[PDB]
C-alpha cells in the first residue's frame, strides 16, 4: 500500500494547488523533472459545483456533482495528456479523491456545475452518475441537524453530514462501485495514487470495500502488480475517539501534528525551543514514520482554518517558513509533501480573514496561466514555493541523502542546533537572538562545498557561500541572528 510509487531517487510531491493540467505537464517536463521531484498532487478532477456567491471560491472543488474529468484545471483530454507528459518524465500524479461525500445539501437546483451536468440536492438527484436518494445516509444520522454536532461520537462524524455536505452511503455495494469505476478511470489513465479526502468521515471499513475494487498502476509505467499509493486525510490531533491508526490498514495517512508542533517549535511559542528536535519523530507521539505523510502546510490551514491553530507557518512568514520546510526535508521521518500556492487578498477583522475562502488568480472564473519570470519566479499571483532556491535545493538534499541515518546532533540548548544524515548531508540552523560561529563535526568528507541555501553549484563554481571542510569531517559556520535565511545546508552533490 504504503510506497508512493515514485521513481527512485526521488523522495517528495508537490502540491500544485488549483493549477490547471496544461500548466502542471508543461511544469513537469521543464522543471519537476529535471530538479528531481518525486509527484504532483492535484485538486479535484471530477465535476464540481459552480459557486458564484462568493465568486468561486477554492472550496467549490470539495463539492461533486459527477465523475466527469471537466473542471476549471481542463477536460479529460487535458487531464490524461497531463498524465502521460508527467509519467513520460518520470514524475508521478496523485489524484485528490472527494468520495466521502457530493456537494452541499442547500445548494440549488440545475446546472451550475463545471461541466454542465444537472442536479438537485434537495431531492438528492446526481443523475450525471447517478446517485439518488437511496445513495446518501439522510436515514443513518441521528442528529437534528442532520449534520455532524458531536466529534465525541464516532458514528456521528462517519454518517452524519459534514457542514450539510450530502453524505454517501459508502457500505452500500453500489456506492462502492461507482466510486471504484471512477478511481479505475485514473488509475489506467496513468495516476499513481491518492488522497483521500475527508477520511475521518469514512469508516474504515468502507474505504477498505472501496480498495479491493481497484485495478493495479497502468503496466506502461509501472512494475507489474504494482498498487496506487493510498493516503487519507485524516485530521486527528489527539483526544477524540476516532484515531489516526484506525486508518493504518488502508495506507499512510496525514500528520498533522508534524506542521502544528514545527510551526510552534521555530516561532518559538509556549517556551518551546529548537534544542528539543533531537528526538523529533514519533518521541512526539506521531505516527510511525512508515505510514507518515508529512507537510508544514496544506492548501486548507495556511488560510488560518483546517487545524494546527495560528503556528502554521505559511508563505505569508517566509523567513521562518523556509527553515520549517528545510528541517523537513533533511530529517528522515516520513514523506514529504510540499507546498505550492497562490496569493489572494488577505483582509483580517477580529483575527478572522474574510477573504479565505478566494480561489486562484482569475479573469471572470478563468483560471490564469503559470507564467514564469526571468528569474525563474512566477508571475500572475501563483507563490510557486517550489521555485524558491531554498526549498527546491532542500528537495535534492533529502534525494541525496535517503536512506542515510541521522546523526552528528548538535545543539548549544537553546535554538543553534544542526545535524547530519550519514555522511553525504549537513545542516545548521541559528534561531537564536545571536550570532552562530562555531567548527562542527560534519561527518563528510573533506573538500569545498557550496552551501545550497544561499546560493547553487554550477558547473565547478558556487553561486553563494562555500563551507570549507577539513580531513577531519570539521568545518567552521558563521550564521548572523539577522540573516535572510539563518541557516546552512551542505550535501555529497554540492561538492566541488
Ligand atoms: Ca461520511
Ligand atoms: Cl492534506
Amino acid at each position: 500500500q504504503y510506497s508512493p510509487n515514485t521513481q527512485q531517487g526521488r523522495t517528495s510531491i508537490v502540491h500544485l494547488f488549483e493549477w490547471r493540467w496544461v500548466d502542471i505537464a508543461l511544469e513537469c517536463e521543464r522543471y519537476l523533472a529535471p530538479k528531481g521531484f518525486g509527484g504532483v498532487q492535484v485538486s479535484p478532477p471530477n465535476e464540481n459545483v459552480a459557486i458564484y456567491n462568493p465568486f468561486r471560491p477554492w472550496w467549490e472543488r470539495y463539492q461533486p456533482v459527477s465523475y466527469k474529468l471537466c473542471t476549471r484545471s481542463g477536460n479529460e483530454d487535458e487531464f490524461r495528456n497531463m498524465v502521460t507528459r508527467c509519467n513520460n518524465v518520470g514524475v508521478r500524479i496523485y489524484v485528490d479523491a472527494v468520495i466521502n461525500h457530493m456537494c452541499g445539501n442547500a445548494v440549488s437546483a440545475g446546472t451550475s456545475s463545471t461541466c454542465g451536468s444537472y442536479f438537485n440536492p434537495g431531492s438528492r438527484d446526481f443523475p450525471a452518475v447517478p446517485y439518488s436518494g437511496w445513495d446518501f445516509n439522510d436515514g443513518k444520522c441521528k442528529t437534528g441537524s442532520g449534520d455532524i454536532e458531536n466529534y465525541n461520537d464516532a458514528t456521528q462524524v462517519r454518517d452524519c453530514r459534514l457542514t450539510g455536505l450530502l453524505d454517501l452511503a459508502l457500505e452500500k455495494d453500489y456506492v462502492r462501485s461507482k466510486i471504484a469505476e471512477y478511481m479505475n478511470h485514473l488509475i489506467d489513465i496513468g495516476v499513481a495514487g491518492f488522497r483521500l479526502d475527508a477520511s475521518k468521515h469514512m469508516w474504515p471499513g468502507d474505504i477498505k470495500a472501496i480498495l479491493d475494487k481497484l485495478h493495479n498502476l497502468n503496466s506502461n509505467w509501472f512494475p507489474a502488480g504494482s498498487k496506487p499509493f493510498i493516503y487519507q486525510a485524516v485530521i486527528d490531533l489527539g483526544g477524540e475517539p476516532i484515531k489516526s491508526s484506525d486508518y493504518f490498514g488502508n495506507g499512510r495517512v496525514t500528520e498533522f501534528k508534524y506542521g502544528a508542533k514545527l510551526g510552534t517549535v521555530i516561532r518559538k511559542w509556549n517556551g518551546e525551543k529548537m534544542s528539543y528536535l533531537k528526538n523529533w519523530g514519533e518521541g512526539w507521539g506521531f505516527v510511525p514514520s512508515d505510514r507518515a505523510l508529512v507537510f508544514v502546510d496544506n492548501h486548507d490551514n495556511q488560510r488560518g482554518h483546517g487545524a494546527g491553530g495560528a503556528s502554521i507557518l505559511t508563505f505569508w512568514d517566509a523567513r521562518l517558513y523556509k527553515m520549517a520546510v528545510g528541517f523537513m526535508l533533511a530529517h528522515p521521518y516520513g514523506f514529504t509533501r510540499v507546498m505550492s500556492s497562490y496569493r489572494w487578498p488577505r483582509q483580517f477583522q477580529n483575527g478572522n480573514d474574510v477573504n479565505d475562502w478566494v480561489g486562484p488568480p482569475n479573469n471572470n472564473g478563468v483560471i490564469k496561466e503559470v507564467t514564469i519570470n526571468p528569474d525563474t519566479t512566477c508571475g500572475n499571483d501563483w507563490v510557486c514555493e517550489h521555485r524558491w532556491r531554498q526549498i527546491r535545493n532542500m528537495v535534492i538534499f533529502r534525494n541525496v541523502v535517503d536512506g542515510q541515518p541521522f546523526t552528528n546532533w548538535y545543539d548549544n540548548g537553546s535554538n543553534q542546533v544542526a545535524f547530519g544524515r550519514g555522511n553525504r548531508g549537513f545542516i545548521v540552523f541559528n534561531n537564536d537572538d545571536w550570532s552562530f560561529s562555531l567548527t562542527l563535526q560534519t561527518g563528510l568528507p573533506a573538500g569545498t562545498y557550496c552551501d545550497v541555501i544561499s546560493g547553487d553549484k554550477i558547473n565547478g563554481n558556487c553561486t553563494g557561500i562555500k563551507i570549507y571542510v577539513s580531513d577531519d569531517g570539521k568545518a567552521h559556520f558563521s550564521i548572523s541572528n539577522s540573516a535572510e535565511d539563518p541557516f546552512i545546508a551542505i550535501h555529497a552533490e554540492s561538492k566541488l
